[PDB]
């Protein structure tokens, strides 16, 4: 019967993931078009920029309130609690499935720092439970997690490895085989649908990069990759620390908690309003590449161009031209993007909506990575002679490493190295990604608990040692 | 103390692996040069072609006999037995380490189908045990296996995943973390040494390929990838079946066993002599690309050229020119290579030397893969129009899939998909590799037990259910 269960779980999740991306994309196109149509008047540009995401976030928060409060958050803290032996039954119901899928879709389409992966671990877990009931949570949820990550982005190995790291002491080998099968199948279907819908041509990586694959880096820049690893460790520790402090403040502050406890939806309202206010292009958005939606932030941060060099005509960068302000060195623009998004990301992940920190952190990591890359590009401008031609620093490589390393530091995982290279489609940098991730973890684990463990402690979940 | 143990295990194995490759390479250069120096006289070309490998194989077999009989074979059947709870103490001694490393090196340098990976799982396992004793076999050997594969080729994930599949029921998460760390570190050092010794320039994949990474295949050829998967399943089942029959025959036949039991070294002698006799270039080697040593068989089978099209001047193929006989379609040459090597590989893996079937099967798989690729290249010669240019079938992709799939079928593993793409350095074909491997396993597991399990049964090892 496993053949039926595993195929249907895999297939149905491929369809949920694909449909969600389809709709999310349409929301963002509607947003950009609507904004563009107001081009001659700043008050209307502001109105659109801000109200479009207020509507979607308030809808998301409200929908969960009305259908299933258990849909709020990333799921993973509760799934871990269940894997440890305490069955929080209320998080594996069809009501949560509906609330989660609907509200998440609305959230993603807003442009607000809301991840997708976290929620998919939960969505797949529920599906696995429901199919099983229709037709032993340690095995249901383990397969679920692998499928969730797999179908979320089209990243099979990422999923399987994740399903191991989320366990307690012992992992059953039988789940390795079941998870691997289902996650691979699901990912395959997901990418084929993209081709069918004229958005891929062949089966490809989700955020495919275009690095040289020929002398991709020298040994002389390995110290930079190592430095990114260590720095990501520290940044990750800070991210988690501050996240905790925000959650506790909102819940415990003597007066704030009285107010927000009654007037629900103020918190979503205000958080969203402020993030939108700062990102408006004519205001600070021009200094933060604020026109970029999460996927475009990734697409441009993993570019193969060297922004500090592309003078004369910035339009030659295509979409990446958004980073080249007429009066500000691109290094500063990257710095400001990182800093501003850092706190926006922390706060956004505390809103009462479906959300997660994987993709927010991934982007912050990429930004940090280019900051390092673009700076070295100004220090070693001459390049290296090999086989009669000159090879130069390729900052996109640093972005890829930074994304993996910071994610690692925040979650306490090494699976992120794999998810990241499956997303880019190129493995020129495997060994330095893996080393940077290990270093990031050694540092982060010595300072602060995983993001998920901080949440488990804060929410006082019945997590057995 | 784990920090010391894991670093030293990782480091020392990187040095054993690197040193072994260094020496193996020198033996092969000596072999080819010596052969070339006899160019005007066929009797001397024959003498060199054959006697060079007789000396090395007989040395290998003899050395193990004299130092440690327990060094013979692939180790893995015994390591699995130990992981199940029966401590075959005699296979984790320094005597085995010495016999194994010395005899293996000699074997690899002969050009005879002798793998490297199997033996490295064992070599690393012994090192892990010895360091531990110097300073709980389930944890010693699990880390050992990850390091073995890691340092063998420079393939971290391959190692970690392998260390899971070799276990019984439960895998300890703590070993995931220890193995991942050590295998990554070891692989890193291994590749850096290659750069230092002027054999890499940067850190690279071991057998780096050069595929387009742009429209790498169409959906219309996915049925071929699937067909390779299924066929590999069947071929794998046959390989294992025949391997078993040979082992049993040698041990049980009424008269043969009497003879060979006394006159040791006849079996190595005769097997080696025959494999050499058939591969001699002026004889059948010209119809089997017999000039190629294992690594060159891989390098040319994973080429980015289309051999059935490269008419006019075969020298434009460089090294791959060896496959283009003046009077024989390259498809036949590939076919004969596959068939002849298939039985040579089976028999070679029964000799009383350090050896294994991973790399032999890997090559057979690659050959089969191109056979499919090169044939389709003659059926769909027109190509596909995309972005104003024409894309055509790229058979090297089929070779990569075939290598992974056949290996999968023979061992009953999916980790081979990962080892394979880490070896090529390109992940354009991840999803079709993974699907082909899954299909190969579904077929093979329905027909015959893993190569290793057949051996465990044949040798009557005390393998608890
Ligand atoms: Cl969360
Ligand atoms: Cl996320
Ligand atoms: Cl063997
Ligand atoms: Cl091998």
């Amino acid at each position: 019967e496993d053949g039926i269960f595993l195929v249907l779980l895999g297939l149905l999740m491929a369809l949920v993931s694909w449909s969600m991306d389809y709709v999310s994309a349409k929301s963002l196109q509607a947003y950009k078009w609507s904004y563009a149509q107001m081009q001659p008047s700043l008050p209307l540009q502001f109105l659109v920029w801000v109200t479009f995401p207020l509507v979607l976030i308030l809808f998301s928060a409200l929908f969960c309130h009305l259908i299933s409060p258990q849909a709020v958050g990333s799921g993973i803290p509760e799934m871990k609690t269940i894997l440890r032996g305490v069955v929080l039954k209320e998080y594996l119901t069809m009501k949560a499935f509906v609330a989660k899928v609907v509200a998440l879709t609305a959230g993603l389409g807003s442009g607000i720092p809301v991840g997708k992966e976290g929620p998919f671990v939960h969505i797949a877990s529920i599906c696995a439970a429901v199919l099983s009931k229709f037709m032993y949570y340690s095995d249901i949820l383990t397969v679920g997690c692998a499928v969730g990550v797999g179908c979320c982005f089209g990243t099979p190995l990422g999923g399987v490895l994740f399903s191991i790291e989320v366990t307690s002491t012992y992992f059953a080998v039988r789940n390795y085989w079941r998870g691997f099968f289902a996650a691979t199948f699901s990912a395959f279907v997901f990418r084929v649908l993209a081709v069918w819908n004229k958005d891929a041509v062949t089966i490809t990586a989700l955020f495919r990069t275009n690095f040289r694959m020929d002398f991709p880096f020298d040994l002389k820049e390995l110290p930079a990759f190592a430095a990114i690893g260590i720095c990501c460790g520290l940044l990750g520790a800070v991210f988690v620390y501050l996240h905790r402090q925000v959650m506790l403040g909102v819940r415990k502050h003597k007066a704030l908690s009285q107010f927000l406890a009654k007037h629900r939806l103020l918190y979503p309202g205000i958080v969203t309003f402020v993030i939108a206010s700062f990102t408006f292009p004519p205001g600070m958005g021009q200094f933060m590449a604020g026109e970029l939606m999460p996927r475009e932030a990734i697409s441009t941060l993993f570019d193969n161009n060297t922004w500090v060099k592309h003078a004369g005509d910035p339009e030659s960068l295509g979409q990446s031209a958004v980073w080249i302000h007429p009066r500000v060195n691109v290094v500063i623009i990257i710095f400001l993007f990182f800093v501003m998004k850092f706190w926006m990301s922390i706060v956004a992940t505390t809103m009462p909506i479906p959300c997660g920190g994987f993709m927010p952190v991934f982007v912050l990591g990429a930004a940090f990575g280019r900051l390092v890359g673009e700076i070295m590009a100004m220090l070693f401008p001459d390049g290296i002679l090999f086989d009669d031609i000159i090879y130069k620093i390729l900052p996109g490589g640093y972005a890829v490493i930074g994304a993996a390393a910071l994610t690692g530091a925040v979650s306490h995982t090494v699976s992120t190295a794999v998810i990241c290279f499956e997303l880019t489609g190129q493995i020129a940098h495997i060994l330095p990604m893996m080393v940077a991730v290990i270093l990031a973890n050694m540092v982060a684990q010595s300072l602060q608990p995983s993001l998920y463990d901080s949440i488990i402690q804060v929410k006082k979940l019945p997590y057995l040692p």
